[PDB]
């Protein structure tokens, strides 16, 4: 059978 | 079901 | 069942 959905979005990367 | 939901995804990378 | 959801997606990077 298949695998599950996929994760949530990640947290935005930083500037300076 | 296949899997439920996969786990969350981290941080984007930062400032140079 | 399926085993478990591929891992989130990493977000958006920042600049200089």
């Amino acid at each position: 059978g298949p695998q599950g959905i996929a994760g949530q979005r990640g947290v935005v990367g930083l500037p300076g």
